[PDB]
């Protein structure tokens, strides 16, 4: 008992086998895709709602078991949802590595509306590699096409990257996917050839499409006239920059008053220390790489510069032409040559949010409570990371504007880190439901609720300012750790107490004797 386990309010258990993935969620409601079954699972009690299952044919896992994969392989694992614009459902599951995807139409209606094959709309294993995105009647899907796992694309109505070609996919690990201002952005970790001797290093990467892509002229109309991607730069900085060049999981775009963010976790590779650090990135920041030199193709010097100003095609690559199909031969070869942008992207503040160096555990999820007010008016992010430990950490960043030197320093708050699942479990995903007061732990085989916010579990008054959470105050009248966004405060807030710029001794000394 070193870290302290937290108070599980909910839990919804299923067997180990099962590999849970969220498809769908929101304050009320959240959608679990599982082994032949998909959930409806109401968040207040982790009760279930609504169930729909789904199996394997015993020809399909038959010839699954067949093709050499074993029993928990062959079975159905639920991974894409969709609410299409017909108000119909659209649900794609691995099928024993026969992957299909269907349309369906108090009460629970379940009618199949469409049967067909999802190969490169579905991954065919479990593994979370994978990703998508529903954007504008569309799926937007990046996994593999094959069985065997060697041919990754991005793909969308008869769409595809360039099978069997390592400039733009080279054995990338999806994590993420988001649809922004037109454009779909992909985020994963992947093999790199801009390294002088193509040394097998990961590099974490952020890519994009045009949504009214039509294709090419002629041979090149079945793949992207759009496709860019950019390097994310997770590191310390210094005069030796310590990197974290492997992203592990992504949060929803995160608006923090007039800026779009999205928070990231990244870990380093297997020969540098074992390391987790959050780094946050601007959005505008991201689409504003794809503004700059494109890399050249990496030539057999290997010493070679961005491309020359004016090598670039007459409409710049990656702008998002009404009809791609009139661009020429020229400009589509280009960005099918040049899909690596020279710089990469920055991370918000220059550095990490939070690093983890040297540690038994490595941090695996990521979720974002936003603008959280403070008693004294200020809006924090309330940053919640996961680990493969089972554990849970909340923090907040606190920037100081001159406090010594003309250096601005960012600090870390770390609120709490306490233990929520088992110690060997370890943390896929967080959902966030900020009406009930819930954080949503995910592992392969179970959901555990435990409280988004610790105000009303702690009684002292020294527990309640040590926390620094900013949304937890002490009130004077009445010795209650008060939470200032559910707890309803008609005599106002003049007698509550609460220190975030301080230490976490210096804040106990402004409670009472
Ligand atoms: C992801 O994001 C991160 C975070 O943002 C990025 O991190 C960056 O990483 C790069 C490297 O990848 C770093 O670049 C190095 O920067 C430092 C510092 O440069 C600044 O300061 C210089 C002056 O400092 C010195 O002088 C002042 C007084 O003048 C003194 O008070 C102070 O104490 C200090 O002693 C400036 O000169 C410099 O300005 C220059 O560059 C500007 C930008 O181009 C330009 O605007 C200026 O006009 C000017 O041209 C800047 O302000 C540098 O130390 C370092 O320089 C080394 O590397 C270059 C590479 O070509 C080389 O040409 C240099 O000669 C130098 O190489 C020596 O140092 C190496 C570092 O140890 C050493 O390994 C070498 O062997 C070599 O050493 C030889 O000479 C030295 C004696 O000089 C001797 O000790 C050796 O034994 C040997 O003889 C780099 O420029 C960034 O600092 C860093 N950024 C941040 C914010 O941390 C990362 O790039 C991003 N990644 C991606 C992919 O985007
Ligand atoms: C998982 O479980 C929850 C719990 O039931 C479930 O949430 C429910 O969603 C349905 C919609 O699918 C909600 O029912 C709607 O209520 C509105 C009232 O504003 C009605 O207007 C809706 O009618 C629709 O269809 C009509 C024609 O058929 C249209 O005229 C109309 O415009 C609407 O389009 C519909 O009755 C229901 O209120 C919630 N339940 C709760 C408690 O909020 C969820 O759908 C389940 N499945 C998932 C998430 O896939
Ligand atoms: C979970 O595994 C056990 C094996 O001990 C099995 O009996 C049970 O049926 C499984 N769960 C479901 C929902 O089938
Ligand atoms: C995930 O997809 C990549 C894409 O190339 C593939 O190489 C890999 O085998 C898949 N599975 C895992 C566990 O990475």
């Amino acid at each position: 008992l070193q870290t302290k386990q937290d108070k599980v309010l909910a839990h919804f258990i299923g067997n180990s086998t099962d590999y849970f993935k969220i498809l769908d969620h929101n304050d009320e409601f959240v959608l679990v895709g599982a082994k032949d079954v998909i959930y409806n699972v109401s968040l207040n009690g982790l009760k279930e709602i609504a169930r729909l299952e789904w199996h394997s044919t015993d020809a399909d896992r038959e010839l699954c078991a067949l093709k050499g994969k074993h029993e928990w392989d062959c079975h159905n694992y639920l991974r894409v949802y969709a609410l299409r614009p017909n108000g119909e459902v659209l649900l794609c599951g691995t099928n024993s590595y026969k992957p299909r995807c269907r349309h369906y139409t108090h009460a629970m209606r379940y009618e199949v509306s469409r049967d067909v094959e999802a190969q490169g709309l579905c991954p065919y294993s479990p593994a979370h590699n994978s990703t998508y995105a529903f954007a504008d009647g569309h799926l937007y899907s990046a996994t593999v096409a094959d069985f065997s796992g060697g041919d990754p694309l991005i793909y969308r109505e008869n769409l595809r990257t360039e099978q069997y070609d390592l400039k733009q996919l080279n054995q990338p690990d999806f994590v993420g996917a988001i649809e922004r201002n037109g454009y779909v952005l992909f985020f994963f970790r992947e093999l790199s050839m801009e390294v002088m001797n193509f040394g097998k290093a990961v590099y974490s990467r952020v890519a994009r499409v045009c949504k009214n892509d039509r294709g090419g002229p002629y041979s090149h109309g079945k793949s992207w006239t759009s496709f860019l991607k950019a390097r994310l730069n997770c590191s310390v900085p210094g005069e030796f920059p310590f990197y974290f060049d492997e992203i592990q999981a992504i949060s929803p775009i995160v608006e923090s008053g007039s800026k779009s963010l999205i928070y990231a976790v990244f870990t380093t590779s297997v020969n540098a220390i074992p390391g987790s650090a959050v780094c946050a990135f601007n959005v505008d920041d991201i689409l504003a790489a794809f503004d700059g030199e494109f890399k050249s193709q990496k030539d057999s010097q290997s010493h070679w510069l961005p491309v020359e100003r004016e090598q670039v095609p007459k409409p710049r690559p990656g702008q998002c032409v009404e009809d791609s199909r009139t661009l020429t031969s020229i400009a589509v070869n280009f960005i099918k040559n040049h899909p690596l942008m020279e710089e990469a992207v920055p991370a918000v503040h220059g550095r990490p949010l939070l690093t983890k160096v040297n540690l038994h555990h490595r941090l695996t999820a990521i979720a974002v409570h936003p603008q959280v007010k403070s008693l004294s008016g200020a809006y924090y992010d309330v940053i919640y990371s996961g680990t493969d430990d089972g554990k849970v950490t909340k923090f907040i960043n606190i920037l100081s504007t001159h406090p010594n030197s003309t250096v601005d320093r960012l600090k870390t708050v770390v609120i709490s880190e306490m233990q929520v699942l088992p110690l060997g479990t370890p943390i896929r995903e967080l959902v966030i439901s900020t009406s009930k007061n819930s954080l949503v732990v995910v592992s392969d085989g179970s959901l555990v609720s435990v409280p988004l916010h610790h105000c009303s579990h702690i009684v002292d008054c020294l527990g309640c300012l040590s926390l620094q959470d900013p949304i937890c105050a002490w009130d004077l009248q009445t010795h209650e750790c008060k939470n200032l966004a559910t707890s309803q405060h008609k005599f106002g807030t003049k007698t509550y107490l609460q220190s975030l710029n301080s230490t976490k001794k210096a804040a106990a000394l402004l409670c009472p004797h």
